[PDB]
């Protein structure tokens, strides 16, 4: 995990933490992760 990404996950979580599949699809494109990684992370918060 790059810390540059970790900071983008934390920040998007303090904006919206309910992952709509329409927004999960997005974060993955902007931050470069695959959808099961973005989800599991939110779970740890």
């Amino acid at each position: 995990f790059s810390e540059e990404q970790k900071k983008a996950l934390d920040l998007a979580f303090y904006f919206d933490r309910r992952l709509t599949p329409e927004w999960r699809r997005y974060l993955s494109q902007r931050l470069g992760l695959n959808e099961e990684q973005i989800e599991r992370w939110f779970r740890r918060k």
